[PDB]
């Protein structure tokens, strides 16, 4: 899961 | 899980 | 897991 920013 | 920034 | 930055 992704719970930050992926730029 | 990434709880960061991924510039 | 990712909790800081990866520029």
């Amino acid at each position: 899961n992704n719970f930050g920013a992926i730029l």
